[PDB]
């Protein structure tokens, strides 16, 4: 595929899910070979694994004293559309959460794609790898296409289930929203997070219930969202990725751990 940028400046704004603060996003076109980077208070922060500063309840980036929370959703959309050269200017401390999915980013950017004058240099998984953490497991292996499977095993009604993304099925995952369990809310608030969370941007689930009156868009919506998150974290390899991935109960911390091991092996 050819390198891509946006045809013009695109704007997005709203509350950040963790900070509870209003922020604003300006996506700027860039020339061939620039890569994906964030820009904040005069500082460029590359969308790369070396710049990850926190992974507990979001993927956060930082450099030279400037930090940006919650980059996983904008990065997943850029990965899915193969946008390879852009600057994401952030006025604020967090990416806006919007409805908790990738849909608004996806629809706006999809309409404004500009093919450029270079063949993409893909990060291609060259051999099988497995990373583990206390129950959680991710494996990666060589493939001509990006294929991503998440298997969840949840302690509520969701139980054990599985969803697989393959290339060409981007529309199946960009609408899936971020989710939280009711028993997790106290912890999240107590560590100084979740300040912008509500039923308008978060699916809140109990042992037996869905609090959002709109309910779930899909029966496996949370698992589709986890696939969407992993594709965002994978873009921290610095280029679009070619590989087959299986994740059992993974989250941002394990995703970033796999990315770091893949990077140092050097694919
Ligand atoms: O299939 C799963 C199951 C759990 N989790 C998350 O990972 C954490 C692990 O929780 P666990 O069931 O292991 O019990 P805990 O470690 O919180 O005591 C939970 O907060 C879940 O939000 C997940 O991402 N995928
Ligand atoms: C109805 C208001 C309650 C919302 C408070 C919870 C805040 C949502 C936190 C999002 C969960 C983290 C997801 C993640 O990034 O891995
Ligand atoms: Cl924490
Ligand atoms: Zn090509
Ligand atoms: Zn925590
Ligand atoms: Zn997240
Ligand atoms: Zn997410």
């Amino acid at each position: 595929g050819l390198e891509k940028t946006v045809k013009e400046k695109l704007s997005f704004e709203g509350v950040g899910i963790h900070t509870g603060e209003y922020s604003k996003l300006i996506i700027h076109p860039e020339k061939e070979g620039t890569g994906i980077r964030f820009f904040k208070n005069g500082v460029y922060i590359p969308a790369r694994h070396e710049f990850v500063v926190h992974t507990n309840h979001s993927t956060d980036l930082g450099f030279k004293g400037q930090r940006i929370k919650t980059v996983e959703h904008i990065l997943s959309v850029l990965h899915l559309l193969e946008i390879t050269n852009v600057t994401i200017e952030v006025i604020g401390n967090e990416i806006p959460i919007l409805d908790g999915s990738g849909w608004e980013f996806y629809e706006a950017i999809r309409k404004n794609i500009l093919n450029q004058n270079r063949e993409i240099d893909y990060f291609v998984v060259e051999e099988p790898i497995i990373v583990e953490d206390e129950g959680r497991l991710i494996k990666a292996e060589p493939s001509d296409t990006l294929e991503v499977t998440y298997e969840g095993e949840f302690k509520n009604f969701l139980g054990r289930q599985k969803f697989t993304f393959v290339e060409g099925n981007e529309e199946e995952i960009v609408l899936a929203r971020t989710f939280a369990f009711d028993w997790e809310i106290e912890h999240i608030k107590k560590v100084g997070l979740g300040k912008g969370g509500s039923l308008k941007n978060t699916l809140v689930l109990g042992k037996d219930k869905v609090y959002n009156p709109e309910g779930l868009r899909y029966e496996n919506e949370p698992v589709r969202h986890k696939v969407f998150d992993l594709i965002g974290d994978l873009y921290l390899l610095g280029s679009p990725v070619k590989g087959k991935f299986y994740s059992f109960r993974g989250g941002h911390s394990l995703n970033v751990k796999l990315v770091k091991e893949l990077a140092k092996k050097q694919k």
